[PDB]
Formats: structure tokens, C-alpha cells, sequence
């Protein structure tokens, strides 16, 4: 290909991105504010994963766990620092919304593989080390097979082939297979 691969998977990725985020930017500011005044005014923390040509970069998301210590300092077991409306923030997602202008600015695309811990950069094989030709996804074709099974090499299959044939086929393929995937439970 090239056409599609080196070109208009980046622009709807960037309007894609632009309009969700303007999209959803009332419950983002109002997640903030909550965070700020309840959980923690630094309300975003980042994460270190490998990208684009294994390339580091901070995953953006909204901190929902309290910033809480103990008489020691060791901090609170994870069960009392997590409040109901955290979790009820993780529930429907909305902490992981700023990955959207992870996708604008070029991190992550709309479709592509899982941001993995860089732990697992040295034990990738040469045929598995391949998933990292493309940049990462929200979804993809190997979120999309879950099988209630944790295959990491068969994940990894999905994911080099995946890279290996990018086409506007697939990417609307896998989308309609991650709607036709949240239309169950």
C-alpha cells in the first residue's frame, strides 16, 4: 500500500481525535474538576510505554486514587485510597478519555496495538518485535479477538500481522468489530 498506510490513517486520526475531544471536552473538564477538589490536584499522570519504532512516550490519563500516606509513609493499601466514585470514574471510562489527545498528537492511533510495559521490549522475538512498526491503538485486531484466554504469542501474531497489512479494509473492519464487540457485555 501507502497511500492509505503513509497518509490518511494519520488524518483520521487527527479529526477523529480533534472532534472527540471537543466531543466529550464537558466531562473532561468536569472529571478534572472533580479530581481536583476530592482526589488529587495534579489530577493527570502519565505513563512510559514504547510507541512508534519503540520509541517512549507518557500515556495520559486522569488519576483516580488518592495521593493518601501512612503513619510510616508507605501509602494505604489500594483498597482504602480508591473512594466509590473512583471506581465509578474507572467504570465508565472516563479516566482513560485523555488518551485522545494521545491520539492527536501523533502518540497512539485510533487502531493499532496495546501500549505494553517496556519490560517487554528485549524478550520480543524478531517476528513479534514487528508490532512496534506502527503506532499503538485505543483498539485493534488483537483487542478485538479476546478469547478469555491470555496467549501472549497468538496476541503478538495478531499484532505483527496486523502491522504487516494495514488497509482501510481492516481498519473498518476492526472498527466494526469493536462496536459489534461493546454491543455485548
Amino acid at each position: 500500500s501507502g497511500m492509505y498506510r503513509n497518509f490518511l490513517k494519520r488524518v483520521i486520526d487527527i479529526l477523529g481525535a480533534l472532534f472527540l475531544l471537543i466531543l466529550t471536552s464537558p466531562i473532561i473538564i468536569a472529571t478534572a474538576i472533580f479530581i481536583y477538589f476530592k482526589v488529587s490536584r495534579d489530577v493527570i499522570f502519565t505513563q512510559a510505554r514504547p510507541g512508534l519504532n519503540e520509541k517512549i512516550f507518557k500515556i495520559y490519563k486522569f488519576k483516580t486514587m488518592s495521593d493518601e500516606r501512612d503513619a510510616n509513609g508507605e501509602l494505604l493499601p489500594d483498597d482504602q485510597r480508591l473512594g466509590k466514585f473512583g471506581k465509578l470514574i474507572r467504570s465508565l471510562s472516563l479516566d482513560e478519555l485523555p488518551q485522545l489527545f494521545n491520539v492527536l498528537k501523533g502518540d497512539m492511533s485510533f487502531i493499532g496495538p496495546r501500549p505494553l510495559l517496556v519490560e517487554y521490549l528485549p524478550i520480543y522475538n524478531e517476528t513479534q518485535k514487528h508490532r512496534h512498526d506502527v503506532r499503538p491503538g485505543i483498539t485493534g485486531l488483537a483487542q478485538v479477538n479476546g478469547r478469555n484466554a491470555i496467549s501472549w504469542e497468538k496476541k503478538f501474531e495478531y499484532d505483527v500481522y496486523y502491522a504487516k497489512n494495514l488497509s482501510f479494509m481492516l481498519d473498518v473492519k476492526i472498527a466494526l468489530q469493536t462496536i459489534e464487540k461493546v454491543l455485548k457485555r
